[PDB]
DNA sequence: GCATGCATGCGCATGCATGCATGCATGCTGCATGCATGCATGCGCATGCATGC
């Protein structure tokens, strides 16, 4: 139940299976062994000055793309801190990302690469899924000829990543089931034979196609994506991938691609090992200096566009954005092996949230993007 | 161009013509008993012949 090239399962979800294995004396090993030379290497690299760039660079070493896009995948892999209350009530740290933008980009490869690095996952198309196919169903076993219950797409993705491609092409009936999985990370089934609540602790990675040929900078974002504006606010990060014609970016991309048809970064093994180590041992906790900045940032974000709320030009800010900042600060702290979330983490989180939506080039009144200011 | 109702396939649940073994009981039938009958047998007695005297 291990592989060098894939990540280790989340121990936060299998606590009692570990206890049962010891009571049953089965030596099936779930997590991998770490020698001390390799653990010394871990801190030797974790001390490096350019850790953040190096990690972002080694995520997908064959996708010439902005490092902001890759950093989101890197922080999605680490995940937020899972918190358990002793009076019932669970808070989880799963990150949800949307990749909107023109076609003819490398969004598709990101989803495939993330499918193949995460231990548990399922790949779904837009107009190829049903509610029954995502939740559960009853089937006839050709061996015993009786009726048994079988798991669905989202329940099989418990403690992993689920990749939904062409999210905008999906029916309102099928989009209905995702609300509960994005709110409470559960599913409630009341069908003939089963009345129970299931655990779906999964990360959502979705890509959407813009209306018409290309993204139109002259129109607002709410008019370019066929998705209700209220649904757009449930995602932690929204990535606008825009295409601009610029001669030195094109030159670099062409050389990059042609170099692959001939005959520093961290190899796959070391990357996965580092991520598993961090996800396994350390646990970050927030401080007051971070709380001040979090509250200030949320108030500042809400105060913006207070007048531009009746008209759906920009995406209105809600409490889920506050929770997104919390989650991203905790993930950035987990990277670099700290147990303390300082002010740098919150500043980086807010920087990333604004940079994803391209808020450094938007007219706050007409929701339009100046492409002369969108630099590669 | 937007809103609407119809007809087209999914996705459940139930009934239904085929088909074959098992335990109980039916229904016949081969077997054992009893008996009538008529032909042959194993027998002792009376007659007629042959052999002395």
């Amino acid at each position: 139940k291990v592989s060098d090239k894939r990540l280790d399962v989340d121990t936060s979800t299998i606590e009692q299976e570990l206890m049962q294995n010891k009571v049953d004396h089965n030596e099936v090993e779930e997590v991998r062994q770490i020698t001390d030379q390799d653990l010394a290497k871990i801190r030797e690299v974790a001390a490096r000055e350019d850790l953040y760039s190096l990690l972002a660079r080694s995520i997908a070493p064959s996708i010439y793309e902005l490092e902001d896009v890759k950093k989101g995948i890197l922080l999605q892999l680490f995940g937020g801190t899972n918190k358990t209350f002793t009076k019932g009530g669970r808070y989880r740290g799963d990150i949800n990302i949307l990749l909107c933008g023109d076609p003819s980009t490398s969004k598709s490869q990101i989803l495939q690469y993330v499918h193949k690095i995460t231990p548990r996952g399922v790949y779904t198309s837009g107009k190829g899924s049903s509610a029954v196919g995502l939740t559960a169903y009853i089937t006839r076993d050709v061996d015993t000829k009786q009726l048994v219950l079988e798991s669905g797409a989202l329940v099989l993705s418990d403690g992993g990543v689920c990749c939904i491609d062409e999210f905008d092409k999906m029916s309102d009936s099928t989009r209905s089931v995702l609300h509960e999985v994005m709110e409470q990370q559960t599913i409630s089934i009341a069908k003939a034979g089963i009345i129970t609540t299931l655990n779906a602790r999964s990360s959502i990675l979705a890509s959407a196609n813009p209306i018409g040929s290309r993204y139109n900078p002259n129109l607002p974002v709410t008019e370019n994506i066929d998705l209700p504006p209220p649904l757009l606010s449930r995602f932690d990060l929204v990535y606008l991938v825009l295409d601009k014609v610029d001669e030195k970016n094109d030159r670099e991309l062409a050389k990059h691609l042609t170099n692959l048809y001939l005959e520093d970064v961290l190899p796959v093994e070391f990357l996965t090992m580092y991520i598993s180590y961090a996800k396994e041992h350390i646990h970050p906790i927030i401080t007051e200096a971070a709380k001040t900045e979090l509250v200030r940032a949320y108030v500042g974000m809400r105060k913006m566009g207070d007048d531009s709320r009746s008209d759906e030009k920009r995406i209105t800010a809600t409490t889920r954005q506050l929770e997104s900042m919390i989650r991203l600060a905790e993930a950035h702290a987990k990277m670099k092996l700290k147990n303390v979330v300082e002010l740098e983490d919150v500043q980086e989180a807010v920087r990333l949230i604004r940079s994803a939506i391209k808020d450094y080039a938007t007219d706050p009144k007409t929701g339009k993007i100046d492409m002369n200011l969108v630099q590669t």
